[PDB]
């Protein structure tokens, strides 16, 4: 019988090993075929009728592709301080400025408030006005 669109989506990306930022997976699992995986993200298919599932919700194909292709949301950890004193490790979201997520802030005296986390900030310190 011919593929359907969500099939032949399925059968090429398990040719293929991925899709895009995804790793394709094929482990069978309670959940349904562990199908794509990125970071703690596991998109499962169930069969008869083929329906895909993320973090417990059946999502449609359309919306999984949508899903799909949205940037990852990353983080880094780094040290806030209000003083140069007290140092408090925080998770950043990489998908944020620093100003977005601690309001004005600082790195070494240089105003990062507009500046996106990158990989080279891990584990730097900040300076953040109390809360
Ligand atoms: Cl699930
Ligand atoms: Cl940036």
């Amino acid at each position: 019988s011919n593929a359907t669109p969500e099939e032949h989506f399925i059968e090429t990306i398990s040719l293929a090993g991925s899709y895009k930022d995804w790793s394709y997976s094929g482990q069978s699992t309670q959940l349904g075929i562990e199908f794509l995986k990125r970071g703690d993200k596991s998109v499962y298919y169930t069969s008869n009728p083929t329906t895909f599932h993320l973090d417990g919700e059946v999502i449609t194909f359309d919306n999984l592709k949508t899903l799909l292709s949205l940037r990852e949301v990353r983080t880094i950890k780094v040290f806030t301080t209000v003083d140069n004193i007290n140092l408090h490790t925080q998770v950043v979201d990489m998908s944020m400025t620093y100003g977005q997520q601690f309001g004005p802030t600082y790195l070494d005296g240089a105003d990062v408030t507009k500046i996106k986390p990158h990989n080279s900030h891990e584990g730097k310190t900040f300076y953040v006005l109390p809360n």
